């Protein structure tokens, strides 16, 4: 049915007309959420489960409060504030291409790309766009704002089932979403967690973006420096890297190895799914994120059958590769690059080994606010957006 | 039962054991069997040389399976070998055994490893039966479960618990029956490792044979060789996911696939199907994850695998700490996860006795049980010394 939306006017000079979306699971998903929730089996006590630190991950506590919350959360009024957004779906290289937007009436306006990663979504973005909402119209919006679901996310389809399918094949799909709205004279991007190496790939490889911020910078020490320069800040960055790298990366090794595995295994009950993403949003958020926030993220996941879908990434570094993506030549971004350092990042990056991925032309720190960066801290994300876009942008 | 008379001479008398699930356990296996739902299509769980895990059809047709599986047979096969438990810290110690009725019989303890059990050692027993009557058997032979599998409880709740003090406990179940005079212990996979601890730091452990010595290459080239570097190599590469999520985040994996047993199926289904050389009945792993739901072994059972984060400075088969001194073997399976060669394992101990063989892998006990036990009684009888 047609829907007046605001913020939703296709710009002026769009290639394909993106034919408009909204969420509506079905009555019989969510009754059967309930029941598969209520009648999931729990661990019984061990020694891990108890360890209230999280040192051995979740704890049993955590997940049985976290079941009985979730047996009365109501998807509806969390649709409905989804639905109050723009959202459409473009027919890409066989892929159904979810996304979120506002859209400017101003015929000039610059047109930005924000990419989410694993276990996110373009949910972590609304709180950033409810605030550019409330601050702009639609015509004095000074920006189009673009919010995809990356292919095998929550209403995006895929990847395809018969071919292999990586960052490079990401970067093209989401840069055609850009050229079909008539971006091919340019668009920023943003990216976090994979949707950073999503981004550096569009700024390397693709005409249309003609710059990038990126809030994760996954590498090593640069072998490009020599020394040991070392603040009681690069102290505990190096410090929360080698926890992330020695502790924090049995995921990234099974999903890079055997994702058909976990992904029938986090398939079979909602709470083993809650209690594998659970961990990742207690542990890598510097601002605590509420219950409520997790399980609106993994009942998305659930009811799209995103998590088989969505870890098709992380092959990538199987075996280990040559050299690191941000640490190769390869994908040095020559274009303007801006960087945000929040404490809490997976792999905290100092300015000096972020400068040797690319012309660093903005940085900026923060003293709050981990990994998901967008949703922990909508405001200083969205200042640092635009102002690093009203610094670079040249018309 | 034949094979059941407690040795003379053993200090604690056990307690008969059988296994009775109840039918409540066993439907509530089925409900939640039938309320398990299935993934989608994806290029990953198409691939059908499992690059990257086991195949949704697989899983689809292990569940379809799993609904006409019938536990009371199995549970009979169990029951007729004689079970026993003791009591050892507070822990109860499940094993199986068969006794002879020579007085002077040679002991032999063989360990299980994960996701195995006591279950792996049964066609062995079952060879023995077959060769031997109570009368003429040479061997007390003695299968326990670990500390945190299947009938076995623990490991503590309030403590960490790591392999010493699981080969502690092992090495008490051979002193209970009166084997302090010296016993011979076996093991594959984790049971490798508790085997080692035994014969190092245990008195009455008097020799050790192994068919895994999980290793790198020593600092001091024939196809199997070359065969065996590269199946070594794809274990370390693409194999070691469960190991790094087991030894890191034990908590978060054992509550998601306690959640449903097709969850667990699923992890478990992978490594009996990626591990063996001669080709494991699906029966076989339905029996075993089975079992592993009804004693909710799996979160109980990984406790092992946190010992090497971080990674200690040398393996632990690499390290002088735990170099055996006493009579070693080794059985080379060339499906084993991590192959090695004569002269890698030799760096670790005093070999003493070489088998290899062209058949079998990883669950050598459960895929090649004559084998095997051929090789138990050549290594038993070169080095046991009375
Ligand atoms: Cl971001
Ligand atoms: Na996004």
């Amino acid at each position: 049915a047609f829907m007046a939306l605001a913020y939703s006017n296709i710009p002026l000079g769009a290639t394909v007309i993106p034919s408009p979306f909204q969420v509506h699971i079905s009555d019989e998903q969510i009754e059967e959420l309930q029941l598969l929730v209520k009648l999931s089996k729990l661990a019984p006590p061990t020694y891990e489960g108890l360890q209230q630190d999280r040192r051995y991950g979740i704890t049993n506590e955590w997940l049985a409060n976290a079941k009985e919350a979730w047996k009365s959360f109501d998807w509806r009024p969390a649709e409905s504030r989804i639905n109050s957004f723009p959202q459409f779906t473009y027919d890409i290289e066989g892929l159904t291409i979810h996304f979120v937007a506002l859209f400017s009436e101003k015929k000039d306006a610059i047109p930005i790309v924000l990419l989410h990663g694993w276990p996110g979504s373009f949910l972590e973005f609304l709180p950033v766009l409810t605030s550019i909402r409330d601050k702009y119209s639609p015509e004095t919006l000074p920006y189009h704002i673009v919010v995809p679901s990356l292919p095998g996310y929550t209403f995006s389809s895929g990847p395809p089932l018969d071919v292999n399918f990586n960052g490079e094949d990401t970067a093209r799909v989401i840069n055609k979403v850009m050229l079909n709205l008539g971006f091919e004279d340019g668009y920023v991007a943003q990216g976090g967690d994979i949707g950073s190496k999503i981004g550096r790939i569009l700024a390397v490889d693709h005409d249309a973006c003609k710059a990038v911020h990126l809030n994760a910078c996954y590498m090593g020490k640069p072998s490009s420096i020599p020394d040991t320069a070392i603040t009681e800040e690069d102290k505990r960055a190096l410090a929360r890297a080698q926890w992330f790298a020695t502790f924090g990366s049995g995921y990234a090794v099974e999903h890079g190895t055997r994702p058909s595995t976990i992904g029938n295994a986090l398939s079979t009950s909602p709470v083993a799914l809650l209690s594998w993403i659970g961990e990742k949003f207690l542990d890598w958020a510097g601002e605590t994120i509420p219950l409520e926030t997790i399980l609106e993220s993994v009942t998305l996941y659930w009811f799209t059958e995103t998590f088989p879908r969505s870890i098709y990434h992380y092959r990538e570094n199987f075996p280990p590769p040559k050299l690191r993506h941000t640490e190769d030549p390869r994908w040095y971004i020559r274009k303007p690059f801006g960087f945000s350092y929040y404490p809490m990042e997976l792999v905290p990056t100092p300015r000096a080994w972020v400068e040797t991925t690319g012309n660093l032309v903005f940085w900026q720190a923060h003293e709050k606010g981990g990994h998901f960066a967008a949703l922990e801290r909508p405001q200083d994300y969205l200042d640092d957006l635009t102002a690093f876009c009203e610094q670079v942008w040249a018309g």
